[PDB]
């Protein structure tokens, strides 16, 4: 199959029997902004949903089959790979709602459905929308969709900005700095400094933070899902130019993402930038190893490039320069091990 | 390989990555209980090491094998199988002892020495002593020791009592009585209570707490390192009879334990006890599914049964009755996943 | 002499150049607490200089000579080598004192004296007690002095105890750090890191701070000025042995000094301690490169090895280790040149 | 050139500061300074490619690289301090040992191989001439071919009146400490007049605000292309200022700019007062008396600088106002300023 081509059997194990526990889909499940706002965009465009046919991928607990079913859908097929799905169908039968509500146990990469849909619905997005290559699968799903169908959501923007923050570059120095004694119980371990560095550096930051430190308004890199390809998310190529607005040492880059479902009554939107309340998904940081000094009025050009890997993730390149003194910065990292440092 | 055999690989190839990161050396050399109590039994029993070949088993860093060296010993075999061995062989050479250390990157049971040795030394100990179930990788070297070879450590002891905690006991049905209601967006959740309980229960608690929650003496169950052989711990059955010292409501069962070295010119003792200053093994409670009333001057008896399992790991089976009373309650338990409370 | 022997005519020309401005002088007599001990040490004891023939070693603006002759005191040489010595006769002119104080222009180790004395006074005292060497010439200065006679001040002693700050740490492992850019305006500058490192560290740091700092009782070492010899300055050897009272990070050693004035009538102690008002010595901290970890009760062993060399100061090297774990650290400092933080 | 003209202890400790790489490190953090020079080296490239190439006085190196950027066949680099050693060390980490040669010893006594296209160098003190490094720049020319060309070109020095009577206060305040009858028993009054003389010979080193001149600057250009050594040993600056505004002025104030005139631009780098400050920071020198002139009068005299053995130079300054006849003069020693900046 497509999945099993490109996957570690490792990897895939452990990912499906993280998402196994009830504890976890109740975590999820908490986060008031993320249910509410997916409730709002199936109900206020029911019309696209009406005595239509529905493929949902992912259901876990099934609670997106759950507003489809509100919305007046005719069938619903809800495909879960883990073993959640035993406990979606005890929730179905609890619920009466067995005339329309269709639990398929597997990879959707793998099942066969009984006929073509109307409409795909599925919340895919990881840290920095990637992460966990879900939306992939997303996209294969299309394979069951109608010429004139719909998908929810429709499409996604990533959005990134510089930002100064000296705190947080020594709390990770710090660290680093154990592997530079001399005589450790008389033992030298210098030898590995280097090593260290590299190491701690190489871990993305996951946290909040204040407005205040970004320093230039930010660039935007939009997929949209009607017309993608799944190859098209193997290699993924981000081109930046930012105008300065104020002078200081860039520490490194912020990201952040929105999507749209744009249905046939109005378009709702869910965002998870730092001026909007907080979601379970945060925000992330990449570091610099040196950071870069620039002045307002200079400019801020380069690249990030995303190559997909086989434990289901991604090895992300930066590469950053000033273009008035040719101040350069190259950076690496495994969205792999982040650091979680909120609370 | 032996190893091989009782393990899956998708266990074993996270469990290798975990250990190949530096990070995760540098938080096990900075518990300083740790490191200091093997430095003392090494170098005061000088002359269990002066001109003897010696074979360290999981080297990791390196850091047991300087020790050793420090003693005056003649020859080591550093073993190590994950990553972290590459790093191992840069600070033998940086430190000058490339012509008394060797570095051998593999699993014990899968490589070869060229000699017999004197004396075997090893770090082995997991949650509740046997968790990762490396101490059947610490035996088989025994294939390697001369007749009267010697064992650092050289005796193991874990201790079993009874305990109160109205607190903890309480907490589980506050977080599962979460699927208790009716309307979540309009969808009734009721129907997976009882399965939200059961997940919470079979999970073995670790922290540290106060002294005074213990009911009774501690029972003693004894490991000599010298004579057991590695099937010994594939399953270990420790019968037991408590005195009550104290009137009330028993909980469950709490776990901690000792090691000793017994070297020629004086014995070393290395404890986790709640009595001593806290390590990074915590200790370990057990809950019973239901509570026991017992009144000081009774006897609480019963038994507890430690199954190996496929994950590295132990089912834990738990039987306990009041004599006087004939009230009894049991529960089982997968040490593989455990929860981490401590804060 | 003695003194051009040891020296470079480069560090002292500036050096006695420095000495002979005005505004130094000011700010030296308004150091309150050393103007009025030494005041208070002389006027107390006034039975060991009344009808006495006196000493002053490097008199500068001359005000220990006019305390002196405050004292009752018959007869008082006064010796300064750089120009101050034409301002200070201006004063004991103004001050109707010619017939008791006798300015001598040029260093102690090269003027003719007319007769042997019964007591010296000096300030004599720098930066970890030893810094610019002026003690040598206190002590060669014995030589007109009276089999019985006596030193004021008479004793020092200098006080040593271990400490942790990582924040002062870290602000000198930030500054080098700028050695570590990769491409700055285009240019690689990493090879030169470690020479950065080594530059900044050596410089000792001269400030004050709270006490609760410290981590274990001071060590002191004495030094007799009746029987020293100046020979015995010119390699200082100090062993220590510390019983650790908290465990923790050491970073480094705070250096402080006490001075003591032994007369007839009383002792009086002068100090520069972090317990006691501030003085314009303030106090003194040397860092290792990378700190040690030890616990309460645990013993740190070593030993602090001062060699006097010819611009003036002193080169310091500070060996230490705990002795229950056999962590070791080594650091050289240059006295010369140190970083004012204040 | 360099031996005969320099006292030699003032040679020591001048070579003796550039060899921290703290004082480099500070140099090269003051953006204006590094980034105006990358500019004007890099816009006129034309002026560079395929060209031989001195750098006088190169440092850590960093001039060269831009030199290196702009596509230079050849440079070599001359250093006499010890930061020689370090220069090498960049040289061969950044893989461009085929085209810069590091040269340790001065100018004036190195021998370089063949004539250049082109010079270049950051030779600028204290208003511009203070350091005495320019006639290092201009000596080079002996290397240079007929057609070639100076980076940087020309220097202008600007002058302009001030007023402040806080600063200008603030000296008998200090020197007035001199002035009591009883200091610990002691008359110090006797050296009042002595101490006042010696701060009005300081020069003030640091900035102020734009609204205390009173006069649009008159300006005194050096072409670097046409002088010669020699010019520098004698700087005479006559000025007449037509006032703007009424009021009391206590002296005057100094900073300058320098151009770099390329095939296809010329750039500019300023230190006045109107622009962000560097680390040349201004320079202010008062008179002894201050001078009233009202708005429309004009102030006329002359500014003479003579240079001096302690690789500095002797401020010479006097001036009247023409409609009435009132007159003030002030000598100063640039070599020993007060640093004020707060
Ligand atoms: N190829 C595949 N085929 C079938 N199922 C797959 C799959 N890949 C992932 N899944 C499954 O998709 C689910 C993803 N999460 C489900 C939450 C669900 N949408 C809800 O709102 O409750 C959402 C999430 O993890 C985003 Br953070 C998980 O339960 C996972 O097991
Ligand atoms: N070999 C020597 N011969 C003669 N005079 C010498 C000398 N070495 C130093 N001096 C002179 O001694 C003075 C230094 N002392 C302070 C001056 C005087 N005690 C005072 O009260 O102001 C002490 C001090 O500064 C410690 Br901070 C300076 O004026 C210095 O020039
Ligand atoms: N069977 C095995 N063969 C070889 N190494 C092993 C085996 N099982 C575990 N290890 C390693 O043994 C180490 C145990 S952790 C103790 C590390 C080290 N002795 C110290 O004192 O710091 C880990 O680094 C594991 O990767
Ligand atoms: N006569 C001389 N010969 C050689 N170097 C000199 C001479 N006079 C001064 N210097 C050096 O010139 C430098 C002036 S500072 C400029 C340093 C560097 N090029 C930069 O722009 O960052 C110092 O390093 C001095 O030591």
């Amino acid at each position: 199959s497509v999945f099993s081509e490109r996957t570690e059997e490792s990897s895939a194990v452990q990912y499906f029997q993280f998402y196994g526990y009830l504890s976890q889909q109740q975590n999820m499940m908490q986060d008031y902004v993320r249910t509410g706002t997916y409730q709002r965009a199936i109900l206020q465009n029911h019309t696209d949903f009406k005595d239509k046919i529905v493929l949902d991928v992912g259901c876990g607990s099934g609670i997106l089959s759950f507003f489809a079913a509100q919305a007046g859908a005719r069938k619903i097929y809800a495909v879960e790979a883990s073993t959640m799905a035993q406990h979606a169908e005890v929730l179905v039968k609890s619920n009466n709602l067995t005339d329309r509500i269709v639990v398929i146990p597997g990879k959707v990469e793998e099942v066969s459905l009984p006929e073509q849909v109307d409409i795909i619905i599925s919340e895919p997005m990881g840290y920095m929308l990637f992460n966990e290559r879900m939306l992939e699968s997303y996209l294969h799903a299309k394979k069951y969709l109608k010429p004139s169908g719909n998908m929810f959501p429709t499409i996604g923007d990533v959005h990134l900005a510089p930002f100064t923050d000296e705190q947080l570059y020594m709390e990770q120095f710090t660290k680093a700095n154990f592997w530079y004694q001399p005589s450790f119980h008389g033992v030298d371990l210098s030898a590995l400094r280097g090593a260290a560095v590299d190491e701690y550096f190489r871990q993305p930051v996951v946290d909040t933070f204040d407005i205040r430190i970004l320093m230039a308004k930010s660039v935007k890199y939009t997929v949209n899902f009607l017309e993608a390809k799944e190859g098209d998310l193997h290699r993924i190529e981000i081109p930046f130019k930012f105008h300065m607005l104020h002078s200081g040492l860039v520490h490194g880059l912020a990201f952040w993402f929105d999507v749209a479902f744009i249905g046939s009554i109005m378009t709702v939107w869910l965002s998870t930038a730092p001026t909007e309340p907080l979601t379970h998904w945060y925000q992330v940081r990449c570091l610099f190893q040196s950071p870069l000094f620039a002045k307002a009025g200079d400019t801020l050009s380069g690249t990030c490039l995303l190559i997909a890997n086989k434990r289901q993730s991604y090895d992300i390149s930066i590469v950053a320069q000033v273009d008035q003194t040719g101040s350069k910065s190259s950076n690496l990292l495994d969205l792999k091990n982040p650091f979680f440092r909120y609370t």
